[PDB]
């Protein structure tokens, strides 16, 4: 189970993911930082145990005006 | 380039881990939630490209009084 979120700031929006993650108690089981290119720009892709997980977090990103698939 | 941070609060202590490394601006280019048991005890395990990232990486979460490896 997992989610893709487009990022303009891999480091700050790394901590304004997690705590959205933890305001809405979401488990995870990892996060991977992606890029096509160095420099800030990037993809977080994040690993989930249960799919009620997944849809929790993409809801709650969503909310926040991520982009996510 | 691994660092090792052991937690109580999986979920919370994230945010909190997360939040130090955006505030030293260190890239991560992973992060894994390990966990003994179902609850909320376990071990993030931090990816970094450079071992100059890491190290600053376990300065600075030393210095929030984390135990890491
Ligand atoms: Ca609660
Ligand atoms: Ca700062």
């Amino acid at each position: 189970h997992d989610l893709y979120v487009d990022v303009l700031d891999k480091v700050g929006a790394l901590a304004h993911v997690t705590s959205i993650l933890a305001r809405e108690e979401i488990s995870i089981t990892n996060l991977q930082i992606l890029e096509a290119r160095e420099g800030l720009l990037g993809v977080l892709r994040i690993s989930f145990q249960r799919e009620e997980d997944r849809m929790k977090a993409k809801l709650a990103l969503g909310e926040e005006k991520y982009q996510t698939y």
